[PDB]
């Protein structure tokens, strides 16, 4: 054991020296030892960023590799071998994996509280992880996933949850996926609040509709909006006391339809779980005066978020989604616990196993 | 006088209708008669977004032009008689105007109180404002500027500024520039906070330094953070209790100095006023838990911040700096007027 390990992992970078783990160019993956502050994962699965498993797909296909399951593996094992991570070295991305504990350094800052062999997932991508992949036993070319034998080391400032044993492992993760959205909006609505869901049918947005829901109570409004009357039973049977009908880039008609119905007050809280460019301005829109808007989609703009509000003098409070948050992953499970509703919902929609 | 316009201006939206001014492809700059909740600008002159006014240029020059001041006039009456306003059709980008308040519907949304004859300069992009050129007056190449007569709508949404007779016009529109950074610090900082500010040598840095000081008080922390030692008096003089000689894009010294200035603690409110990309994460890692994080820079990247904080378990707070608050020009300028270091450094630095 190692000591005087830096929770944010700098004494595992090799290139360039005085960078983070993230940025870095080569990691050190020798997994013989840690460092008192880490812990060390008996890796089961690496599930690849989508984007970056596609385009290493097309790479190889395009070099002329007839054998894509044998090129992929070969690809990971030589680019995990080289850089210690498998950060793709063209896209940036990275992606999760799913293992059990190997061993805890005794200066390790645990969050959630796990020992050796407890099944975990990572938080945190592997284009910051120290990954040493000893075998491939499996590429699933259409699930973005490998089967594997290896490690991987979490740095004190990384994050991770303990995968309940009484869940459908596929529907967990879903959950540990978006578990900040509803962390987040737990902390945002007061009671009697009146909420716009922008986005409401999907993963996080169901979610946010529940808490949005609990938390401004029976005197509060939730609002839900989304381009598709198929998706208004599920916005409803999830927290949403009104569905608007618009898609998400209608600035005008958002503001239209949620001053409607709310007698021109509009929201106290606007967030944004959509996944396409260009929604800004209608969040912003639907905002009171002084309102928050939470923008969770990695689609936001910072530059249209900023110039939206300046063009029509909306002074709203723009909030950065921040994906983690205290016991997130804690806080959303408890809340599928809670709610039947969103578990069947969730169950039906990201469970493997039925 | 017509009525039950539009506070976000779509009543004068011809093409394509559903959209709003600022997207829109031609609005009406039809100034003949004005809507109730309208204020109609004589406009002065026209700050062309420097972008904008290059690309123009450009292109004329590209086509055979030659004698460029008379060819940018001409393509600015063309430009603003066919589509009501001065959008770069190519671009997107726009500018401000300066300007004498003409009339002022009866509804109009008051902000800042101004009457028929004040002088004024608009804080949004002519690229949704509805503008009529009557004439340009003179094309001046250098300074991304037209002296022209002409009318210009501000709609209830939009905002303005009244410009003080008694000061420097190029520096109450530098301290408009920069004024959302001042207000909205304000309103982040508590007595005893301590707070780091990224770029506290510039021109938003100097004046979040003297607001954050006396926000925090004589028991708070203000930690600038400047790459050049020559810059520390004025960060001092400006409202500094410490200052951090870094790259702000170096986020293990900033992570390190920071917490040796505050025994571990870390900061309260970070603020990040750099004009520079990939200062997120260091800019997250000088905050303590649960801390908070404004990012003014238009260089800021969503996603490398969402990314960053999530990437090292930072739950701390990041929010897009507005850059418009209410009041923001009188909080700004009233700072000015208050603290005399600030206003020898802002006349000796911007005019
Ligand atoms: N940083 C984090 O950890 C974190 C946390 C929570 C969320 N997020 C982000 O939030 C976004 C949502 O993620 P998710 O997992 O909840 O995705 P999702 O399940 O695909 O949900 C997206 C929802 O937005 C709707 N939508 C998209 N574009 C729209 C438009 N133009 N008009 C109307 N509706 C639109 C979709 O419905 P349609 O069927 O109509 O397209 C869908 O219901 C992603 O960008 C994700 O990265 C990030
Ligand atoms: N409209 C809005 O929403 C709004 C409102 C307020 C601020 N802002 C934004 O804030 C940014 C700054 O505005 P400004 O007018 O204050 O600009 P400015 O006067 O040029 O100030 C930028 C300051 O940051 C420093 N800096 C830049 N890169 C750095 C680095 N890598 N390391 C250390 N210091 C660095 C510069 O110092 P050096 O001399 O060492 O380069 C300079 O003092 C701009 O992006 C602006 O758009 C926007
Ligand atoms: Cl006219
Ligand atoms: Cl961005």
């Amino acid at each position: 054991m190692k000591s005087n390990g830096c929770r944010y992992g700098t004494h595992r970078v090799i290139e360039p020296k005085g960078v983070l783990p993230q940025p870095a160019k080569i990691l050190n993956n020798d997994m013989s030892e840690i460092w008192d502050n880490e812990m060390l994962i008996d890796v089961i699965r690496l599930n690849i960023d989508s984007a970056s498993f596609h385009q290493i797909k097309n790479k190889l296909i395009a070099q002329g590799h007839q054998d894509l399951e044998k090129a992929f593996a070969e690809h990971a094992i030589e680019l995990t071998n080289r850089t210690g991570k498998h950060k793709n070295e063209d896209t940036g991305s990275g992606g999760m994996f799913i293992g059990r504990v190997a061993a805890i350094g005794d200066k390790f800052e645990m969050k959630e509280e796990v020992k050796v062999g407890d099944k975990i997932a990572s938080l945190v991508s592997l284009s910051l992880t120290p990954l040493k992949i000893n075998k491939v036993k499996k590429v699933l070319l259409d699930k973005d996933q490998m089967e594997i034998e290896g490690q991987a080391i979490l740095f004190s400032s990384g994050v991770y949850a303990k995968l309940p044993d009484d869940l459908d492992e596929n529907l967990a993760l879903s959950v540990l996926d978006v578990a900040g959205a509803p962390a987040q909006v737990e902390r945002l609505v007061k009671p009697d609040d009146t909420v716009v869901i922008i986005g409401a049918n999907g993963k996080s947005g169901i979610l946010c509709n529940a808490v949005a829901k609990e938390r401004a109570g029976i005197c509060g409004k939730v609002i839900g909006v989304v381009r598709n009357e198929n998706y208004i039973p599920t916005c409803k049977a999830t927290g949403c006391d009104e569905v608007i009908l618009a898609q998400a880039t209608d600035a005008i008609t958002i503001q239209k339809e949620v001053s409607r119905l709310t007698n021109g007050k509009m929201a106290d809280v606007v967030i944004n779980v959509v996944n396409t460019e260009d929604t800004e301005l209608p969040s912003i829109m639907a905002a009171k005066d002084r309102g928050m808007v939470y923008f969770f989609s990695m689609a936001t703009s910072f530059t249209k978020a900023a110039l939206g509000a300046e063009g029509i003098g909306a002074d709203v409070d723009m909030m950065i989604g921040n994906g983690y948050a205290h016991h997130h992953s804690e806080i959303a499970l408890d809340l599928l616990r809670r709610n039947s509703v969103l578990m069947k919902i969730f169950k039906e929609r990201y469970a493997e196993h039925h």
